[PDB]
């Protein structure tokens, strides 16, 4: 094949979003049987149909038996089969087994369109497959210059908002993209101009990138469990890198991490310092905003392209009784999302 005239940082990215076998890996993660559920078989409206197994087991929970919960939570195992041998596997009883199964169909959905994009579409030897697999994204990826000012900015963003509570790594940049979704600038018009527009970190797992760089940052279907969801369903970002690095799940088997900066409309925010599992936002409020008990610094902020970056050091922020530690931010419409970069990080571990 030609060999791909791709910037070798892009090249790189590539391969490891598309890598089948990390697929694989995060899905026996979830405790998956691959033998009964490979990759291949994978389908939306099986995890659809999982989901709404979860949401009656969400039901169950809500109104306190172990008889009736039996019956649920098997029939949840029938959809998605778990790798537990000749079994009796572990019941679906409390609310965290509700929220551990939801985040699996997270990224169960993230994953099929990933495995879905890599085998649609066409086979050419002739082209080099890190090409095919980078149109199939319709993102335009660009390496930015370490020397630059968005560079510095962002490097500085990644420095100053690492928790204390986070120190068993910290990171390093390796690569800084500039990424441009197809659609999705022409998608944020209404939202361009709204006041409060943030730039905000988004961390998720290596394989959810394919995904997410296709079909862009979405909200969890109407088949769902919202009782799984701190804050109902919707787009979740921070403002502490530390917080997005966690839902990385990197470890000493394998601190390579991706992690997102979008651009996010947050407008009038509906502040809130507990769970509330909305479907819907009252009236005149764009976003929530889930109180932290530390915060950037306000005085601290900076303007990147006419966008507010808290990049801040960590102080008090004067809220009592919160269950968050750190901010947490929270969008309803998938439209007040723009995402600007994407940055692969480098988790060192001193544990
Ligand atoms: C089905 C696809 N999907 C559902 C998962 N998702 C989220 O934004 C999301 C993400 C999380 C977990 N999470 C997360 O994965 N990354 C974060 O940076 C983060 C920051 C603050 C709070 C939660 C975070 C929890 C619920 C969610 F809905 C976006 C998304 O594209």
């Amino acid at each position: 094949h030609m060999k791909s005239k791709l910037p070798k940082p892009v090249q790189d990215l590539i391969k490891m979003i598309f890598d089948v076998e990390s697929m694989k890996k995060a899905m026996v993660e979830y405790e998956i049987d691959l033998q009964k559920m490979p990759l291949g078989k994978l389908s939306k409206r099986q995890i659809q149909a999982a989901y709404s197994i979860l949401s009656e087991v969400q039901q169950a929970v809500s109104q306190g038996s172990d008889s009736q919960i039996l019956d649920l939570s098997n029939r949840f195992y029938t959809l998605i089969p778990h790798d537990f041998g000749m079994k009796k596997p572990p019941l679906l009883n409390n609310a965290d087994s509700v929220q551990a199964k939801a985040e699996m169909l997270d990224n169960l959905l993230d994953i099929e369109v990933a495995y879905s994009l890599l085998r649609g579409g066409s086979d050419d030897s002739s082209k080099d497959p890190i090409d095919v697999n980078y149109e199939k994204l319709k993102t335009d990826i660009k390496v930015v210059d370490r020397d630059s000012e968005e560079a510095e900015i962002i490097r500085k963003y990644v420095k100053n908002t690492h928790a204390t509570t986070h120190n068993a790594y910290d990171l390093e940049v390796i690569d800084i993209f500039k990424i441009e979704r197809e659609g999705e600038c022409q998608r944020y018009k209404p939202f361009k101009q709204l006041h409060n527009r943030r730039l905000l970190w988004h961390g998720s797992r290596t394989t959810n990138f394919a995904g997410i760089l296709s079909q862009g940052l979405r909200i969890a279907p109407p088949e769902a469990p919202v009782t799984g969801y701190m804050f109902g369903k919707g787009i979740y970002f921070a403002d502490m890198v530390s917080k997005s690095a966690n839902y990385c799940h990197t470890s000493q088997g394998d601190p390579i991490g991706l992690i997102l900066l979008g651009e996010v409309a947050l407008g009038n925010m509906y502040e809130l310092k507990h769970a509330s599992h909305i479907s819907k936002l009252p009236k005149g409020k764009h976003s929530v905003k889930g109180l932290g008990k530390t915060t950037p610094d306000p005085s601290a902020n900076i303007s990147l392209d006419g966008v507010d970056v808290p990049l801040g050091t960590g102080i008090s922020s004067g809220v009592n009784d919160t269950s968050l530690l750190y901010n947490e931010y929270i969008v309803y419409d998938i439209a007040q999302v723009n995402l600007k970069y994407l940055l692969k990080l480098k988790f060192n571990f001193k544990t």
